[PDB]
């Protein structure tokens, strides 16, 4: 009796705490990637801006200079080594310097060690605790998919995950799995804001509407940043998870543990399911021009 | 709790294949909803009869009727005006040689505010809608009622984030989806109800607007061109709030009246402060105007 | 005297094995070339059975990318070896979209592009809407070594708008690869005469010849509700520029049909007759509605 | 000899009451009119305190739609009465988008349309990116009774690209209503000389006059993390077409600045100077990057 | 703390004898170095009188090729001897085309490449196109031992786009060798400085300008033309503030130290480059404000 | 801005290459007489073929794209530095037009205008050949000036001149081929033709240029020989309508008038008639029958 045929891929969401020291956090990442591969993982997802604290609680001049070029990046070069050694795909999130522009970016490292390129975060959040608009130009790559040894994947970043347009754009270009490294928690100006359920439901919705699985890796722990106006704290709420192509959660972490989440998907069965459900056959792009507005009337240039 | 408040309702009932029975059933539940305080009441898809799209039959097409002087619409305008409630009326539209799965929005004073024509048309065993309906040519609309600016789409439209975003971008404060979905006659292992909820809950959370879904219940057996075909409609009518939470839900067999109050001033303030509309990137969305990921449609 | 072009319609039966059917196509293309053909037309979805009687998940996966398609690549070699133009019908996968498509191969083997079927039929026996996104190429014409040609697919042939669109853009000949027969739900529907008249109208109205290649044979497909059967009724034909039939096959024979046209003299006939001079696009806005009143977005 | 135009920059301190502040605008506009002004410029967001020191939910709901805006409508009445052109800065709600916008009223009261602020500043004291979508009108010029003018907003004034965009589309005069002062996290920043120089640069590069109107006063805002204070530094000015300052206000008093320009003489001095006939747009592609290599989508 | 760099603007009067002028350039480069200069700017076309003033067929001879240029080669030796970066303005012959050009020499004497003057006035009061084709290099930056630098030439000075183009590409200091004066009505010295302070301010990069001084009489098609070049060479900082300036009549050696790391951090925090909108800048690739050029 | 303009008036054979030799040699004399903008008569590539309605004549038409004649008149436009409008019979897929291409002084081809008003009747069976044009009226900005180019029968319609002058036209231009009628030798149209055009100039305050064919022409039709005598009277009119240079009905002519156009924009702008117009009252000009707007 034969196994069910089709390409299988094992994916992983990792969840951990960071210090504001880069060598410590990269060592933490190698360790969890290694544990993930030991559980059979093929593609492994590390959370947003893992090289340090989530520094965007402050709006500081000196924190802008934590950016580094994409070219010859020490963290990327090191994880390229790991990727080739274990035979796994590793997206690497980093703060990019590009002449006078800066971006929250992610380089996709393939399972032979090859850097396949970058995605630059398109949607940039703002407000207390999450002052990203001060640091990052809005991304200019557009939504991208990457052909890896195991799959065509879509990778976007954190706040991108709240936007249906991004998931769909990746899916229309052939993405077979979506990946969202993330940094999200409490909000220092209002301790009654607890966004964790809202956060999951919106992404489950992307998974179900595009009929693709979806991986989110989010940070844990409390971090305190010195700001222009005193110290500010966020408690990162974990809840890393993996969802299947109906938006079912197949694996989930809690709000405090370090975790290695693992799941297997038959990409050929899911392809077949995605097409028979028919949503991509029935879409109406002739009726979607209003999505190219911000205000419901006026197309942007 | 200061601000403009509005009470919405999802209804859920079984249909026969006789229009008079079904409209009497609708009148009964609209009155029950109003009794419980409702301002806007949502009746399910194609509620005038059995869900006839299980078959592909010449005679079934001639069930359509013109938007103009439609008797079912005209009768609920009288009810809308009597109770001062907004009532969207789903009907099978004939428009010269075109046909549409449509919906007419009656305001609380009985005024017909216009129509929306279903945009996304499903197909497959049990749900052969592409055989009857021209794909919709109104575009996604919003309507200004006495109580709120609302966005109404139809059934299968509910699977498409593009449709919810289009209504929200145009100022819709609450979304409405009358529906008819159940089992599928070619495969008894398909159970879409959780998948169906999750995708709608995602629209509500991504646009931060409340969302109302009225779905049919009961078994319906149609005589098709190839023999009997049966669907069991699974109910699960629900109301979701602006973060995607279910605040009110029905099971898969009970007749129901569901009721929720929403404060639109607070929800507006919340939707804006969360920031997604401030942060969208239409400059990077051109690929949504493709089907194949490469070629923009004409 | 003037530019002459010999066209051909092919009519044959299919199994559901690709290699068999392509072998068949190749055999008939060669036979037409031996009789002088420059442009040879193979029927719709000739790679296998007309599977659209069913609405099946597994049949959707018969589709294949346009890129490096093994059937198009095979027939490019044949085009080249023969110096003929060969429109190649295939079921296209393009990411999550799917189309009933056709690639136009020039007489030097060059893939000149594609047209994605625009009008998608539906109903018992012909459940095409389940399988194909409505085409997004628009109507096209293709400059080949012999002629500017307009190629659309099957059900497109019932629409005068398609023919007109092609002719306005310079098509000098129209081609319609086709799959059409009886209807499994009503044995009394016989569409063959109706089908011809409508196509003859297009030919007469635009003053351009027209070529239609249709399938033959009984096909029995297993569907969600049991067996379903179509007898395909052949009647592949070539019409001239006043819509007269110059060549026609019966409803069961395998056939190779040949006809020669003087394209310069037809052009001059088409201009002289006046219609493209007298068209009133100022008064045709209603054709951009479905319902006779509301223009589509 | 030629078309003369008298333009004015206004400068004043704002209170927390809308209708008080619009009356303040009315009084200074009347005073500019009396001294002969044809086009009068009011500072940015003059309806109230500069609220952008804070990032607050409730402050967002201070926005109002462009349609039937009561401050725009009141100012239309005044433009018509006095025969002056008045651009009106306001916080726009447009369904779920919000912008920092300006409506250009013509000397007969006619509302010519709006520009939405393109470049949105950020940082302590000036958290504008929390409130405004980046503008989607693009740079505009408006044809008024007296002159084609280019109006942009505040932070837009640091970008040579905006001033050039407007001059290329025919602006004869540039206007920049502004709100700028000290910064709450660093009392060592005094940007007023820098801010002047950058604008004087635009005037001189395009050979067009330029008007800037800036707020004065200390404003304390209750933020999400406590009181934050800006001292607005005035220095409203008018510059000539070589970038010379012809009129300038101090850092704490109300002012009405007046300057006359001969627009036909300046136009002629611009054509002669030839910079526009000598530009190299074939070499300017890199301006469509952020990072000096990748063109934006 | 940070990379500190000393830059210099030189100003002198030219004779119309080449050896004399190159000897003058060398004397003043050495003097800049003696005061600590790391990068030294010589004014445009310094090997002689400013001749674009005449429409003389004979002055076309003065152009020499980029390859093996006697003046460039001599200045290469001096760059390598003193450890200083020297951009060298010259009149380039290249194959039936001619350009107003400049070649960047690094502190080790390496020839890092060439920029060609992009904007060429077809004015009613010059036929400069007579000598120079419009440049085909586009705007460049060169990585030197001390800094990334952008260099442009004479009329380029007027064009905000050229300064922005160099800045987008990492230029940390801009250099503008020029030559400007007028007949013995108005004088453009303030207009010039204001436009240039403008570019430094908008890009938050320091900016060095070297302009000649002196009267010069050339015989021409009509007869005599005379120009009094007005000097005012200057160095400006990253907010456009003038930190050193020359007068209209004497030789000068201007010196200023910049901390390029502090300036980088200031430039990025001010935020102009984070906030640019290239999606709304297309009209800049038109001449007439409506039609794109090729 | 002192622009010089010319009307030309010459004989045609039915031979493309020779006729192009005559335009060549009269354009050259225009330019030697100081001409900036030089006009060439309608369908000058051969005889006025529209006396017959024959199928083979429709096939005289040519694509706009890489047109033999356009391309040669472009080399010459470039070399002399003169602006030259070029009449030709246009093929466009199955459509056909009576069309004109405006060539600037650097040889630059600036775009086409397509004859809007199509004559009909004996000798002038133009409705048989030409689709009514779909370009609209057009003003081409050239190096020398904003110019208004329409074709032949267009000269009869005040709306066409008025439309061109609302769009910035400083000069109007009309290449033409009119003369005797073959059905009725009593009909003399030369004074009537001159006068209608003079009434436009006056009404818009813009100079006007009408170039026209001379010489006799027999065409073999579907019904026998057919003869027009083309009467010239190629003329330049000023902005009051006064004719300033006028050719005869018989001989080859090179006309010239200098105009101070910045001075004529002042005469016009100051006369007040454009701002005096009442477009709220002109809806009736969008009907054919005097009450039903056309769709």
């Amino acid at each position: 009796m034969a196994e069910d045929k089709g390409r299988k891929v094992v994916v992983s969401a990792l969840q951990f705490a960071c210090t504001d020291d880069v060598s410590t956090n990269v060592t933490t990442a190698e360790r969890l990637v290694r544990a993930a591969h030991k559980q059979g993982a093929n593609i492994v997802l590390i959370q947003e801006l893992f090289e340090g604290y989530y520094f965007c609680q402050a709006q500081r001049e000196d924190f802008i200079q934590r950016a580094k070029p994409y070219k010859d990046h020490p963290t990327i070069m090191r994880l390229q080594k790991l990727a080739k050694e274990l035979g796994v795909v590793i997206p690497v999130s980093f703060f990019e310097e590009a002449n006078n522009a800066h971006y929250n970016s992610i380089a996709i490292i393939d399972a032979d060690g090859t850097d396949l390129g970058i995605y630059r975060k398109s949607h940039i959040p703002d407000g207390p605790g999450y002052e990203e608009k001060f640091y990052f130009n809005p991304g200019d790559t557009g939504f991208k998919v990457f052909q890896t040894k195991y799959a065509k994947i879509g990778v976007a970043i954190s706040w991108d995950q709240w936007f249906p347009e991004a998931a769909r754009a990746m899916a229309l270009q052939g993405a077979e799995i979506l990946f969202y490294p993330t940094a999200i928690g409490s909000e220092p100006h209002d301790q009654s804001i607890d966004s964790r359920d809202h956060w999951k439901r919106v992404m489950q919705g992307h998974a179900g509407a595009n009929l693709v699985p979806l991986v989110a890796s989010n940070r844990i722990g409390n971090e305190i940043i010195e700001t222009e106006h005193g110290k500010s704290e966020i408690k990162f709420y974990g809840n890393s998870f993996i969802a299947g192509p109906t938006g079912e959660i197949v694996s989930i972490a809690d709000d405090k543990e370090e975790a290695v989440l693992i799941a297997e998907f038959n990409l050929d069965k899911i392809k077949s399911m995605r097409h028979c459900w028919g949503v991509f056959r029935d879409r109406r792009p002739d009726l979607y021009k209003v999505l190219l507005t911000l205000d419901g009337k006026n197309p942007v240039l």
